DNA sequence: GCTCTACGTCATCA
DNA sequence: GCTCTACGTCATCA
């Protein structure tokens, strides 16, 4: 009888979220810890933790859900990446949450003198 | 019993000129027209004729023909194209030859400011 | 006189 | 609050 991660008294678990990223999570705590669980954009990904294209384009990397970009069914796949995965490799990347946020800082002066 | 092209007297083609760029012309006057029969690198048609990796790439545009690397056999091969198909489609990009002097007139500020 | 592309940006088009 | 890549550069690393 296995029970989600983090309330411990679920046992139907979030069909992407167990199916496409590997965790055992029920929809609800999903709901409930965005921090965590939220699905993000391959362009939010880029903008919140400056992640580069080939980064989020390596298969071995991250997991990922694809559905059909909602401009247009023409147009590239959207391509959805859970936050707790690219978090975790972006504080890798530039050093913590500090890192991250001094990155930002230097990124804003770049925008203001430009 | 065809001929060249270029004297019309030699019916021994140039092995690489026949078989890879489909040019019907002798090794002899290959040597006496480095003007069309000249192989150039992928480097040295960016850096002559302002051609992009895209135009380059693309198996659809240009012959070519393709070597080991001279650096190491482990690095990209080398790819060369025959300067006639090369020159016509930059005389096409840029018009003419004037146009692409144009371009490197223009080019030629780019770097001299910077 | 060798080739690939990320770099740090972004528009545009798809 | 969609994605891919050409931008023209070029330095590295292959
Ligand atoms: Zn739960
Ligand atoms: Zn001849």
């Amino acid at each position: 009888a296995p029970k989600c991660i983090e309330c411990h008294i679920n046992i139907e678990m979030d069909p992407v979220l167990h199916d496409v990223f590997k965790l055992q999570v029920c929809k609800q705590c999903s709901k409930e810890h965005p921090e965590k669980y939220a699905l993000l954009t391959k362009t939010e990904c880029k903008e919140d933790y400056f992640l580069t294209d080939p980064e989020l384009n390596d298969e071995d990397l991250f997991h990922r859900l694809e559905k059909p970009n909602p401009h247009s069914g023409t147009f590239a796949r959207m391509q959805l990446f859970v936050r707790c995965e690219v978090e975790a490799f972006a504080f890798k990347k530039w050093g913590g949450e500090e890192g991250l946020d001094e990155e930002w800082q230097r990124r804003e002066e770049g925008k203001a003198h430009r």
